[PDB]
């Protein structure tokens, strides 16, 4: 129960991290932050560092808050030209340690027609997002993630559609949709609303 919750949180910590390789030498942490922030709020960045060269070693780890952001970054940023080099975005070497929970979460997610939306402007609320996305079909829920303190939303959320066709169409259609001067990033959920 609470034990299952701890096991899931450990798996999720692993699942929220991506390896970013082939980082061009001109890039540093702020550029990596801006390149990977569209997919979800970044919880931390760990740049590689050489103490003798005083420079990074071409790679970094980006840590998100939900695994959908890491999945989306893997999908959308692998082989993107950052600076003068196409980057590699991959799983962390310990991703296998999220088994079996990683698969269990996906199987639970298959029961729902749920999508993940990031780069949601801080001035929008859940009903604003619902209105835009119900173009693709009836929505059962549209929830922006909120910080307990302040109650402000974190720039991302999840939408559950009644029909799989609708969630598929939203994911196929809405990437880079301009909402409030931010360009939405949209992907499938890999976790259920509730396990």
């Amino acid at each position: 129960l609470q034990s299952m919750a701890a096991q899931r949180q450990r798996a999720l910590a692993i699942m929220c991290r991506v390896f970013v390789g082939s980082i061009y030498y001109e890039l540093g942490e702020d550029t990596i932050r801006q390149a990977f922030a569209p997919f979800g709020p970044i919880k931390s960045i760990d740049m590689s560092w050489d103490s003798v060269t005083m420079k990074h070693k071409g790679f970094a780890f980006v840590e998100y808050e939900v695994p959908e952001a890491a999945q989306l970054a893997l999908e959308q940023m692998n082989s993107v030209m950052l600076g003068g080099r196409n980057i590699k975005v991959g799983r962390p070497s310990n991703i296998g340690q999220a088994q079996p929970i990683i698969d269990q979460l996906a199987e639970e997610a298959r029961a729902f027609n749920r999508i993940y939306v990031a780069s949601v402007h801080q001035d929008l609320s859940d009903d604003d997002i619902k209105s835009v996305f119900e173009a693709f079909g009836k929505i059962k829920s549209c929830t922006l993630a909120r910080d307990p303190t302040t109650g402000k939303h974190k720039g991302y959320g999840f939408i559950e559609y009644e029909k799989a066709q609708s969630s598929q169409d939203a994911v196929s259609s809405m990437n880079l949709f301009d909402l409030g001067g931010q360009y939405l990033r949209v992907g499938k959920a890999v976790t259920p609303p509730m396990p």
